C-alpha cells in the first residue's frame, strides 16, 4: 500500500565513457532494457554506482568479472 506504481528507476541518463578499473567493481547490478537503454552500474568497494551499456565490451567484461549485485 502506497507508491506501489512507483517502479525503481535503476535506469542512468548516459554510461561511463572511461574504462573502469575492473579490480575497484565488487559487483553489478543489471539496468532494466525497458528504460532507455540496457545498463549495468557497477557497485565499487566504496558503494559507489557506475551505469555502463551492457552491450558495451568493457561493460560485458566486468559482468562476468563481477558478480550481479543483490540490492
Amino acid at each position: 500500500l502506497g507508491a506501489s506504481w512507483h517502479r525503481p528507476d535503476k535506469c542512468c541518463l548516459g554510461y561511463q565513457k572511461r574504462p573502469l578499473p575492473q579490480v575497484l567493481l565488487s559487483s553489478w547490478y543489471p539496468t532494466s532494457q525497458l528504460c532507455s537503454k540496457p545498463g549495468v552500474i557497477f557497485l565499487t568497494k566504496r558503494g559507489r554506482q557506475v551505469c555502463a551499456d551492457k552491450s558495451k565490451d568493457w561493460v560485458k567484461k566486468l559482468m562476468q568479472q563481477l558478480p550481479v549485485t543483490a540490492r
